[PDB]
């Protein structure tokens, strides 16, 4: 079998990427944001804090013919933004682009937290990292790809992000119409759960090519491209008026910028990102200080190869017996 699905910006800054998702029977369409940086599905829903529902679509297991609860078991989940959700669990049936799962653990939240409440346009989180991340307690349980997998013509799915537009989510197969040249395949580290790989280096517009491996995680549910202090300073300083501010939380530059290309190595391939990418706005309504798509990690402990890096990539997420990560330009 295979899947595909069409994924939108939540808004104009391509802060995040959502997904309709079919859950129950008949189904209930939710827009999901698909995370490759997490491992839990939940949805807002019937039992969520009437108060901290303001907008998004939810899932009312009661209405569902092929919900089950899951009996005893919770979910409790944190995310690098410092938002979090908690609740129930319930199994049912969840299809993704007419691909289906029967069985999904559906994690239905009876809280969650300002942000989520904040923002309207997402129904919840479909992750995509590997199970051992899996919040559900005391059993835990497994991803939508990984009960999808078998059943898959091949054991992959692949990221295309749209810059400003709309992309996809394929499950199953490759396609080769999507991407130009070839694919580079590199190597995957399970160890902490994610889509961890290692970069061999960057160049900062024009310049050169610095060879250097960079170890981070593919996260399509993270916005932007966090880095070692040393690389994001380098990109900066080729910005004139840019500055890293403890105000704001970051490196901005002034609106009036044009921004270099930022080029990651693949392999011995190259990801070039637009310059336009790394442009977040301004940090305030009517700010002529915009806000740098290009961060430092230093402190997360962990380098993100975000949507700013992986929306100028076509990105197969290999989950043969040994997983691999595959790049493309297109």
């Amino acid at each position: 079998s295979t899947g595909s699905a069409t994924t939108t910006p939540i808004d104009s800054l391509d802060d995040a990427y959502i997904t309709p998702v079919q859950i129950g029977t008949p189904a209930q369409t939710l827009n999901l944001d698909f995370d490759t940086g997490s491992s839990d599905l939940w949805v807002f829903s019937s039992e969520t804090t009437a108060s901290e529902v303001d907008g998004q679509t939810i899932y009312t297991p009661s209405k569902s013919t092929t919900a089950k609860l899951l009996s005893g078991a919770t979910w409790s989940i944190s995310y690098g933004d410092g938002s979090s959700s908690s609740g129930d669990v319930y199994t049912d049936t969840v299809s993704v682009g007419g691909l289906t799962v029967t069985g999904q653990a559906v994690e239905s939240a009876k809280k969650v937290s300002s942000s989520f409440t904040e923002d309207s346009t997402i129904d919840g989180l479909l992750g995509l990292a590997f199970s051992t991340l899996n919040t559900v307690s005391p059993t835990q349980q497994k991803t939508f790809f990984d009960n999808a997998k078998a059943s898959l013509d091949s054991p992959v799915f692949t990221a295309d992000l749209g810059y400003h537009a709309p992309g996809t989510y394929n499950f199953g197969f490759i396609d080769t119409t999507a991407y130009t040249g070839s694919i580079t395949y590199t190597a995957v580290s399970t160890k902490q759960g994610f889509w961890e790989w290692t970069s061999t280096g960057y160049a900062v517009g024009s310049g050169t090519f610095k060879s250097t491996s960079i170890d981070g995680i593919a996260d399509t549910g993270t916005t932007l491209l966090y880095l070692p202090a040393t690389v994001v300073s380098a990109y900066w300083a080729q910005v004139s008026g840019a500055k890293s501010s403890s105000s704001v939380g970051g490196y901005v530059f002034p609106c009036s910028a044009t921004l270099p290309s930022f080029t990651f190595g693949v392999g011995s391939a190259r990801i070039v990102i637009p310059g336009d990418y790394i442009d977040f706005g301004p940090i305030s309504t009517g700010s002529s200080s915009c806000f740098g798509g290009i961060q430092s990690s230093a402190g997360i402990g962990i380098n993100i190869f975000g949507d700013v890096a992986l929306k100028a990539a076509f990105v197969v997420f290999n989950g043969a017996t040994t997983p691999t990560l595959g790049f493309a330009s297109k």
